[PDB]
């Protein structure tokens, strides 16, 4: 006998995010998994992956640069921040 | 015997992001799993993935280059951050 | 015996995102999942992927540039985030 | 016996986005899932991808380059974002 | 006989962000896990990883360089971090 209540009862107007997760019971293998609920992700970058099997064997020439310099501007109030009767704002002059 | 109950009974205005998950039981791989449910993905970048098998096996001559010299602005008041009887705002001037 | 509940009375005028899933039981292999429920894809770029099976195998000369230098702006005043008897906005000038 | 209610009873005028999945039980291969359900794409873009079997296998010389130098504005009140009783503007001048 | 209960009763106007699990019971491999639930990335690079099975395997020449030389800003008032009955507030000038 297995029971979850979660939040059963309310009385109002709040602000949530709600995560519930229940369970009875190659080069890269992944299995039986839950990933990225409420992942957030920015300037998120992966320049090489799995490439494959044998690569670059023999007598390769590689040169491999890489350049991050850019004039960017990221701004967040609130992120995975729920929030109730108050006040939030991004201003700018 | 399995039970689950989620915000049962609810009373008033709230604000609510919900995810709700129940479960009775080659070179990249990937099996019985949950992904990217409430994800969010921003600027995200990925130049070289799972190429392939025997990619530039032999005399391979490569130059690989990557620039992210831009102006960019990202502006996110609320981001999963659901709100209630509250105020948000973004003003540029 | 298997029972869900959510949100089985309400009253009042919320704002919700829901997503419930419940579940009794090559290069590149994907099976038996779930995957971009509620998800969000902003500025989101792949340049090379897969290409396949031996690509680029013998003698090849490859110059790979990638440049995100631009003026870009991306101003989301609320992103999955519901809100109730609030106030929202995204102002310029 | 499986049993799944999910906002059995609502009084009101609230603001709903719903999701609910139900189960009982080659160079790219995918089977048995779900995907996209609520999904989001902006500025998303994928510049080569599974270009097959063999290519560029010999002798091959290529140039690759990408830019994504441009003036965009992207503005978004309300995202995956439902709302009620409240207030989005989106205002320029 | 197991019982969960989180949150069973609520009066008033929160912020909350929730997770609950419950359990009843190759080159890189993974099983039986969760991952990124609440997770958040920012200016989270990963360069090389997973290149596949005899990379650069016989007289490999090869140069790599990584360049992180920009001007960025990257500004959050709250992240994961609810609130209620507060003021928040992002200002430039």
């Amino acid at each position: 006998p297995l029971m979850v209540k979660v939040l059963d009862a309310v009385r109002g107007s709040p602000a949530i995010n709600v995560a519930v997760h229940v369970f009875r019971k190659g080069l890269t293998t992944e299995e039986e998994f839950v990933e990225g609920i409420y992942k957030v992700e920015i300037d998120t970058k992966s320049y090489w992956k799995a490439l494959g099997i044998s690569p670059f064997h023999e007598h390769a020439e590689v040169v491999f640069t890489a350049n991050d310099s850019g004039p960017r501007r990221y701004t967040i109030a609130a992120l995975l921040s729920p929030y109730s009767y108050s006040t939030t704002a991004v201003v700018t002059n």
